[PDB]
DNA sequence: GTAGACCTGGAC
DNA sequence: GTCCAGTCTAC
């Protein structure tokens, strides 16, 4: 999940948990718990706290409780669902928060890549993993200037730059490839090779793409769905991600796939320069 | 920067 | 069987 997907989860999950009080926290895969590292302390401290809010920072969910904030990263396949504690758990459920009303928040993650950190609210933003995050792309904090500042300072590919959460927070493999196509820039190009014009265009398309994806409920290309199990619809508006071999929607040239920054990379060799 | 790590299951 | 799908870490 990237910003659009996490934001959709945030919006759909909040009403299902706000105001509920945690009675127990059960952990079936301890490695997901990163702080405190002792899963027993992680579970103990949340008992008795009430969910007061749910925010998003980059690709992270921030559950606001009473004294603490639970920072959750879904990584590649993490997902949340709210259900009855009387029903059997679904496969690959690794963390469960039991509420006093008999309902529970279940975290499933087939690949076990997700992470959870709990800190006092006032400490969450100045500690990892949130501390080093770049600006929110849909905020004034993210501007062409902010992008250029990091671009004209590194030689790595522009794709690697956009995937760097310290540069700007929220973009993943899908939206980086899509934004670059829309801006007409090849993913393997050195970030420092982009002109002021290209930087402005890239910023514009990044904001437009991420904004459009949020409105469409994110992209469901594998298994991502909102809290209600409803798939997003942005996958129908993809120009290059996962379309290798298919004709470009703008010029008809076959989309190509290669490896850039160690990630599958999709692009149109004609529309992108 | 770039293979290797961490894991698990779905296409080829 | 072999290939493929986000962040921390090592030759
Ligand atoms: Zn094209």
């Amino acid at each position: 999940p990237q910003l659009p997907e996490v934001e959709t989860i945030r919006r759909t999950l909040l009403p299902l948990i706000v105001g509920k009080t945690i009675e127990d926290v059960r952990i079936f895969w301890p490695n997901i718990i990163r702080h405190p590292r002792d899963s027993e302390a992680f579970a103990a401290r949340m008992i008795g706290q009430t969910v007061r809010g749910l925010e998003r920072r980059g690709k992270f969910l921030k559950f606001l409780l009473d004294r603490d904030a639970l920072i959750s990263h879904l990584r590649m396949e993490g997902r949340y669902a709210v259900a009855s504690a009387l029903e059997p758990l679904e496969p690959h459920t690794h963390v469960v928060f039991c509420f006093t009303d008999g309902s529970e928040l279940r975290y499933r993650d087939v690949r076990k890549f997700g992470t959870m950190h709990v800190y006092a609210k006032e400490e969450a933003d100045r500690r990892p993993p949130l501390a080093e995050l770049g600006p929110e792309p849909l905020s004034p904090a993210f501007s062409p200037a902010v992008l250029a500042e990091r671009a004209v300072k590194t030689k790595r590919s522009v794709k690697a730059l956009l995937l760097d959460q310290t540069v700007v927070a929220g973009f993943g493999n899908i939206y980086v490839d899509e934004s670059l196509f829309r801006a007409g820039i090849l993913p393997g190009r050195p970030a420092a090779s982009l002109s002021s014009k290209e930087i402005e265009r890239l910023h514009e398309e990044m904001v437009a793409t991420i904004g459009e994806a949020v409105m469409k409920g994110g992209s469901t290309v594998r298994t991502y769905v909102n809290t209600q199990g409803e798939a997003g619809t942005f996958q129908h508006h993809l120009y290059v991600y996962g379309r290798q071999g298919n004709p470009c929607k703008r010029c008809g040239t076959p989309i190509e796939k290669t490896v850039v920054a160690g990630r599958g990379t999709h692009y149109c060799p004609r529309c992108q320069r």
